[PDB]
């Protein structure tokens, strides 16, 4: 029942129930020969949605929003991406012209300039130091340390213990560690420790790209990472 690229029809978008308030949504983008997917959340604040991550490009985010409505039917209003690139701030520009407003850390706005991808209009300030947490609505973003890249950030549900790992988090399937150009593979390793100690109650960890499972997958990423 968790879709996946061998039942998402080319183009669409599905979002997929995980707890009380909680969806994550799930996208994809053909690259070569291979179809990847990927996945973002959605987090229902009294009568509004703040959205993690765009669905990767604007062409998918545009589905997004169209889905969001025929499912959920309440106004996405907010976003934070996880890091630069595309499958997290590409559709930034849909967002915001549909009126939402559109955050990230300051470190991702600068490397998303960068890379010339789409840069979220806000920053979330104090989040510039590993270990960093803020309150963001109904959610806590964290700032655990560089790994897949320097700037990645994970989302935690404290209300119902849905942790959104993003790239940071590899799949159980998983068992190397994909593209590492921008990567800190030294550092990997203590950012998910710091993940495990900051979040012991998680029931759900949702990785970037691929099958939710548990905490499992932590470690399950630290030893893809070694
Ligand atoms: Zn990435």
């Amino acid at each position: 029942e968790y879709p996946t690229v061998d039942d998402i029809p080319v183009g669409e978008v599905r979002l997929y129930k995980i707890g009380d308030g909680v969806w994550s949504h799930i996208a994809t983008q053909k690259l070569g020969d291979t179809v990847y997917s990927s996945n973002g959340l959605i987090v229902r604040d009294a009568d509004e949605l703040l959205l993690i991550d765009t669905a990767w490009g604007a062409k998918n985010t545009v589905a997004l929003l169209a889905e969001i409505e025929k499912q959920i039917g309440l106004p996405v209003t907010r976003s934070i991406s996880t890091h630069f690139h595309d499958d997290r701030v590409g559709g930034v520009d849909v967002l915001r012209a549909a009126g939402v407003a559109t955050y990230t850390s300051p470190l991702t706005r600068q490397l998303a300039e960068a890379a010339g991808n789409e840069v979220p209009a806000h920053s979330l300030k104090a989040l510039s130091s590993s270990g960093d947490v803020v309150r963001f609505g109904p959610v806590e973003v964290f700032y655990p340390g560089a790994a897949h890249s320097g700037d990645n950030l994970v989302v935690y549900v404290p209300a119902v213990r849905v942790l959104f790992g993003g790239c940071a988090v590899h799949e159980a399937s998983r068992e190397s560690a994909g593209n590492v150009a921008d990567a800190n593979l030294a550092e990997w390793p203590a950012t998910i420790k710091r993940i495990q100690q900051r979040y012991p109650e998680a029931e759900v960890v949702i990785p970037g790209h691929g099958l939710p499972g548990g905490l499992e997958l932590l470690q399950h990423t630290t030893n893809v990472v070694k």
